[PDB]
């Protein structure tokens, strides 16, 4: 039911793991301008629907976390 980065309601299967439409496209958008994500803090911001904006880093960090991955994607849309 819930997206694995940010608790919301998850929407499908993006790059392996079941997410929100937001959290995918997040981390679309990172690995397409490998985006230089650094957390002012220490690696430990909660990322929920509410604060999941607030440091795109940690945001980061949960995707690779819960096992998001650009291979994932890419052989899909070969499989179809
Ligand atoms: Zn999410
Ligand atoms: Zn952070």
């Amino acid at each position: 039911k819930l997206c694995l980065v940010c608790s919301d309601e998850a929407s499908g299967c993006h790059y392996g793991v079941l997410t929100c439409g937001s959290c995918k496209v997040f981390f679309k958008r990172a690995v397409e301008g490998q985006h230089n994500y650094l957390c002012a803090g220490r690696n430990d911001c909660i990322i929920d629907k509410i604060r999941r904006k607030n440091c795109p880093a940690c945001r980061y960090r949960k995707c690779l976390q819960a096992g998001m991955n650009l291979e994932a994607r890419k052989t899909k849309k070969k499989i179809k």
